[PDB]
């Protein structure tokens, strides 16, 4: 339960002894399309791709599932009442348990419509609703990972996590042939050697694990903050895409070159974030608040500068990276403006983005919803549309538009980042 370092320790090595483990689980999880695709190499069965936002919305709910359980078990932890702890981890497995069944059931009856607002049938349907069914049979297996990721990152163990997420890598590399070559599965095959990877993962824990409407209500406001985070993000992604569609469809093909890459930039601020969760939530259990102030920007500083070095990579690398994936100039040279503009933007993330995770840590999600909010839609939307049709400038007007939100935000967490009287009034009743 310990955790070396984390009440009296410097936090820059507390963060990052924690937030590597996690990173290192995080390029796992890529491995697994690497695999697959590899194995893959050896038109019909390939509206599996279509099923594809479904298992998104399953880790996205995972996720929620886990800060919930990050959130409510650090700050137990570190009020020292492994109490509620063990209570905690109940209420994670029986929220975990009711999300599965509406989900599932929800799954099987609106199914048909559902897979509507997807694709289209003409060829595959079929294909796609049987890889739908089977996607929800994995789902308490999911939530039940969601709950087990929260567990171990709220004691500040991350090595398991880490440890376990090597062993699922693992298990799909070994699987994916055989579900080739002995068992003759096909795609469906390397899916389900994908899933009995996240199984043993499941196992991993579980072996290792071994040796009142209130605390629902707690588990339930951060853990479903966490979704509608998700969502809001998602939306935002909606919006950027609607406007860039309707302007030029070539900048919309360069953002799918794009985003994979922009997205990996920035994981090693969620990796950090991770970490916060537990140093924040812990050292606000424990009852110190300028601890917990210390941490926010201690990991604000880590990420700023992981992500500004990855992020000047990308954009003196963009000219010559981008024409290597496609022969038409015009989204080369969207993808290259794009990033031109919008890159430098992503280390100012780090600062609102954190912000949230705070205050996720402290039991307060409105403040991080407030944040989110303030980046992909309170100012995006309206300075957008400003910048690219009033003001004649069109993908330009975009570019500059989409990334005002992020630094609004980003004052406004240096804002209220800090002591203040109802801040300290938040801890004295929480202890
Ligand atoms: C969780 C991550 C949140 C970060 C989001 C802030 C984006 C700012 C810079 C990103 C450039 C790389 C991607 C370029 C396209 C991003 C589209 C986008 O983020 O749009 C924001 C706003 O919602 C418009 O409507
Ligand atoms: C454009 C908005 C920029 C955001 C400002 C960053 C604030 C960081 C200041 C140091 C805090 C130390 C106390
Ligand atoms: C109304 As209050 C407890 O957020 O100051």
């Amino acid at each position: 339960f310990t955790v070396a370092g984390m009440f009296d320790g410097s936090l820059y090595k507390l963060l990052l002894r924690m937030a590597l483990p996690m990173f290192v689980g995080m390029l796992t999880q890529v491995t697994y399309a690497i695999a697959d695709i590899f194995w893959l190499s050896h038109g019909i069965i390939a509206g599996v791709g279509l099923v594809f936002p479904v298992g998104m919305g399953l880790f996205a709910i995972a996720n929620g599932i886990q800060i919930g359980m990050g959130s409510l078990l650090s700050r137990a932890i570190g009020m020292q009442r492994l109490d509620r702890a063990q209570r905690i981890l109940s209420v994670g497995i029986i929220i975990a348990l009711f999300f599965a069944i509406v989900i599932t059931v929800l799954g099987y009856v609106y199914a048909q419509p559902l897979l509507r607002s997807l694709g289209a049938t003409k060829s595959i349907i079929g294909y796609a609703t049987e890889f739908y069914y089977y996607s929800l049979l994995t789902v308490f297996s999911i939530m039940l990972i969601g709950v087990m990721m929260g567990l171990f990152q709220g004691a500040g163990k991350i090595m398991v996590i880490m440890k376990a997420s090597l062993l699922g890598a693992l298990v799909n590399i070994m699987l994916d042939p055989i579900m080739i070559f002995v068992f003759d599965f096909g795609v469906k095959g390397v899916a389900l050697a994908s899933f009995l990877a996240q199984l043993s993962m499941v196992a991993y824990f579980i072996y290792t694990l071994m040796g009142s409407w209130k605390i629902y209500r707690e588990f339930l406001s951060v853990g479903m903050a966490q979704m509608l985070m998700q969502l809001i993000i998602a939306v935002g992604i909606v919006i950027y895409n609607f406007f860039i569609v309707r302007l030029d469809v070539n900048a919309m093909a360069a953002f799918t070159l794009t985003g994979r890459i922009d997205y990996f930039i920035i994981t090693p601020m969620l990796a950090i974030a991770t970490a916060l969760l537990t140093v924040v939530g812990q050292n606000w259990g424990h009852g110190n608040v300028t601890r917990t102030l210390n941490a926010y920007w201690a990991a604000v500083a880590l990420a700023f500068s992981i992500v500004l070095v990855l992020a000047v990579m990308h954009i003196v690398l963009a000219p010559w990276m981008y024409p290597l994936f496609t022969r038409v100039v015009a989204v080369s040279d969207y993808a290259v403006l794009q990033t031109r503009i919008m890159a430098l933007a992503l280390p100012f993330v780090a600062i609102s983005l954190l912000a949230s995770e705070y205050y996720q840590a402290i039991g307060k999600p409105w403040y991080s919803v407030l944040l989110t909010l303030m980046r992909h839609v309170f100012i995006s939307v309206p300075v957008v549309y400003l910048l690219a049709i009033v003001l004649e400038m069109r993908i330009t007007g975009v570019y500059f538009g989409a990334m005002s939100g992020t630094f609004v935000a980003a004052l406004l967490a240096w804002r209220l980042l800090r002591l203040s009287p109802r801040l300290l009034r938040w801890n004295q009743e929480a202890v």
